[PDB]
């Protein structure tokens, strides 16, 4: 079955056959599309098919499908599962696995970069302290004094689901939010709940507007424990504007390393529940969402007040105007400090080239339009006019419930 | 089977039950999502009729009653004999209003119940059609105080006797191929503007030339008509702060009036049914002026603001985009032609969703089309989960007639 996508700006039509390798589900039916819904212990029984599916992919990719080496690895994995109920990936499989989870990540605009990923194998880790050390090294390597490199750190896989490695932070670096008794928030309102957990656990809160949260780390299903990332490892950029001099007096800064720590990496049926990965920012992830969501830093008011915009009728487009200046400032602040960053025009163009190369060379490119198009200026970036097909390939990154909801407290 | 939708800014959760009364297909499977794709006998007509008449008699609190059963029998008889049926006026008004209520791609639907329906089912020629359309345009324009309306020409019979409006909108600017190599006017209509010339259009060759109507009645060859210029309310565009703006000499029309769609009520197909409401500002400023495919005037503008056009990262496209849109909105409001900004339109649609969950058990919404093509995440719809499903009565795309017409 052939599926076709069109670009309405250029009339380029592409053909997807890759959807024919699709495994998991979308949440969509013939009767409903759930394309805009955010969220739409395993036995031998299901594991070997998945193992086999993976090893077939791997061995195709390295040009060895049906080789001795391939048949041997198959039998070897077979035995290990029948003998222990699980199995272990070779280094090369792990690497290939993590690279493809990113390649298959349909909500990610950054995938032109997919082959350049530094994989750190933390599968010998046994304690939270070991976890901390691995993460610090991750952050230092990735940061690279502002010349960011993509990386991921992979901790031991799930066994019985009672011995899980988890990183309780949703990103390795993030600011505290503190709900006040007057009902207002200090710092980042996205992180209030997790900030409370940290305090509960015994973090001493500086109670500032930009406090870097401490890592909260669970090893081998144990209760998790706290650790401050050394401040010298945390690259930050003060936010200033090129024409606007009052902007710095807003007292804003942001960290340079986006590092997602809360997802689950699935490779050949195995489940890696701590696999923090990091890249570099698209300006709009800070400029639009972090500063200008209402449920976030919500600084459009202040930028607008200070810009002396007409704020009496929404149709002055005063919000639209402030939003642009803030994003101008974000790109400008990062670039002056030589901290790697991409603007949304650049990132979408690259992604369209990636996507076409993926169709030509791989037979498709799962793409989630709701997440790929940027959250400002949608229609003047070329992704807006691009038809995309969304589907789930493995290896993959998955959401997983927050650990404070599922953890049995050992005390 | 009871589906939840969450807003991520307000944490408000809604429960959709209306989707189980859902009829047609989406395009998507549990394997592949087609959300971002633009276009994904009498033995069959009676169920369709009944489905409709049941919802009609239910809406007037007269479900399972004498009049109800009487009507279902009458339509059954008419189908068995004639192979089609005719809608009562009341059913007509209800069907049209609901095709708009079910339009999953329309941010504007808080307005659904205030629609003026013009019954043109007695129409028989292209001249007739033209008269009905002039009257629609005049009524809906209302010297700037725009009012929603729809004009419904006769339903499909055997499919060789179709009424069609060949224009995609009643009112649109011409677009001509150029020796130079660039495109003159509006490039979206190039093919259409040529077919006009070819049937004999008096093309004046300009950049804002209102296209002639091109009307087919009862399956016959189509005919040309110039909407009286005095019926087409246009707006010169100017900036509230940039005095040089006017020198671009931009104008846009007040009336958006979709005319290439099909209206399905109770199994019947009304293939000529142009409808109109009023513009959201971004429809003109973001898309009409700034698309590569369209007037593409960002480059020309940004220069006048003297912005650093050297690097994408100065966000010069974004800066200019905003001022262009401030200007469209400003002009319309100053010439007193109805217009809505995206902040207000999206806010209104959230109020509308709430209502439709409360009162109907849901509201099919297509997020890809609802979120404005600029400033998405600062409008409330961005954070709003939506379910997309096809209800009836409804509007549908149909082939451009020229790719289908027996000429
Ligand atoms: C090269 C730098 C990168 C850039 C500029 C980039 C860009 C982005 C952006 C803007 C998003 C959406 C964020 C949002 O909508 O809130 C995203 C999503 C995502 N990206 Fe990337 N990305 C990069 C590298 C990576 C890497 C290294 C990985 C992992 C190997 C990754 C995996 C993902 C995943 C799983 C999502 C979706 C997360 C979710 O569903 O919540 N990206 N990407
Ligand atoms: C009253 C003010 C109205 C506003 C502000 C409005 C707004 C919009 C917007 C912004 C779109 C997006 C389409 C695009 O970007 O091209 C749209 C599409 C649509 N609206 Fe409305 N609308 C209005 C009235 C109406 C009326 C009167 C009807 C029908 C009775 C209608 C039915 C539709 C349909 C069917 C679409 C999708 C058309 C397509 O698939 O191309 N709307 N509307
Ligand atoms: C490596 C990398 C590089 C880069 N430039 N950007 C990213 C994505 C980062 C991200 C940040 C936030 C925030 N704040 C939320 C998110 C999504 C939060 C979320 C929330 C929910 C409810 C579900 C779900 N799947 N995801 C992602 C990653
Ligand atoms: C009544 C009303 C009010 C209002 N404010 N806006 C509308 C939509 C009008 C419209 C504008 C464009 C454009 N540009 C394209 C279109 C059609 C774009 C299109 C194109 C194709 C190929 C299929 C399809 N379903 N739609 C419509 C209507
Ligand atoms: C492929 C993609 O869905 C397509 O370009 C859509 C996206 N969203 C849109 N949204 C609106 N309102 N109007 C459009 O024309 C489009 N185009
Ligand atoms: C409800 C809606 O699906 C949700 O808020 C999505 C929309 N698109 C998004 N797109 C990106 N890139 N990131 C997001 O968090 C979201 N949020
Ligand atoms: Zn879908």
């Amino acid at each position: 079955r052939f599926l076709k996508v069109k670009n309405w700006e250029t009339d380029v039509v592409l053909t997807d056959t890759l959807h024919l390798k699709s495994t998991l589900e979308t949440g969509c039916t013939e009767h409903i599309c759930m394309g805009s819904i955010m969220l739409p212990v395993r036995t031998k029984d299901q594991l070997f098919p998945l193992a086999k599916e993976f090893l077939d992919q791997y061995y195709s990719s390295i040009k060895r499908f049906g080789s001795k080496a391939h048949m041997d690895r198959l039998e070897e994995v077979n035995k290990e599962i029948e003998s222990t109920s699980t199995y272990q990936l070779k280094d090369t499989e792990l690497i290939y696995g993590a690279k493809h989870a990113w390649r298959n990540a349909s909500r990610c605009v950054g995938r032109i970069q997919w082959s350049k990923l530094q994989v750190f194998d933390a599968r010998d880790c046994t304690t939270a302290h070991g976890m901390f050390n691995y993460i610090c090294n991750h952050v230092k390597y990735a940061t690279n004094k502002g010349n960011l490199r993509s990386a991921i750190t992979i901790f031991p896989q799930r066994t019985d689901g009672k011995h899980d490695f988890r990183v309780w932070n949703s990103q390795l670096i993030r600011y505290a939010g503190y709900k006040q008794p007057d009902g207002s928030t200090l710092g980042d309102p996205a992180n209030v709940q997790f900030t409370e957990i940290c305090i509960q656990q015994g973090w001493k809160a500086p109670r500032g507007r930009f406090d870097v949260l401490p890592l909260l780390l669970q090893a081998n299903g144990n209760d998790p424990e706290l650790f401050q990332i050394p401040p010298e490892l945390v690259l930050e950029v003060p936010i200033r504007h090129p024409k606007f001099d009052w902007f710095k007096d807003l007292g804003l800064k942001w960290y340079g390393l986006p590092a997602v720590s809360n997802m689950l990496l699935e490779i050949g049926g195995l489940e890696f529940s701590a696999c923090p990965f990091s890249g570099w920012y698209m300006g709009t992830e800070i400029g639009v969402r972090d500063y200008c969501d209402n449920s976030r830093y919500n600084i459009l008011e202040e930028v607008a007040k200070k810009m002396d915009l007409d704020m009496r009728k929404t149709s002055s487009l005063w919000k639209d105007q402030a939003l642009v200046e803030i994003n101008i400032a974000v790109l400008y602040s990062f670039q002056s400090d030589k901290v790697t960053i991409v603007d949304h025009h650049s990132a979408t163009e690259s992604f369209i080239k990636h996507m076409e190369n993926e169709y030509r060379c791989r037979g498709g490119c799962p793409a989630d339009w709701v997440w790929i198009v940027p959250p400002m200026s949608g229609s003047i970036t070329p992704v807006f006019h691009q038809e995309m097909l969304n589907y789930r390939l493995t290896p993959s990154f998955e959401y997983q419930p927050d650990p404070w909801n599922t953890h049995v407290w050992k005390g």
